[PDB]
């Protein structure tokens, strides 16, 4: 299935079933960067991550995203 808006609800319950290894591996099954770009920031506090994120997608949203909290912090 190559449709994120099923899997944006189907990967919310994946959380209770306590499979945090399956859920990781299905993020990067899936390419859900969409998620991974606020949870490795806020969960995972990966800065760095975001810097790979950025490259690996060049989106201008995420750019700028990354302009304002360096320019913030």
């Amino acid at each position: 299935i190559k449709s994120r808006n099923i899997i944006g609800i189907y990967a919310r319950g994946k959380e209770a079933e306590g499979a945090f290894v399956e859920a990781e591996k299905a993020f990067a099954q899936a390419e859900d960067w969409d998620n991974a770009v606020r949870l490795r920031i806020e969960k995972l506090n990966d800065l760095h991550g975001a810097y790979v994120i950025v490259r690996q997608t060049r989106s201008a949203n995420a750019a700028a995203l990354v302009a304002k909290k360096c320019t913030a912090q």
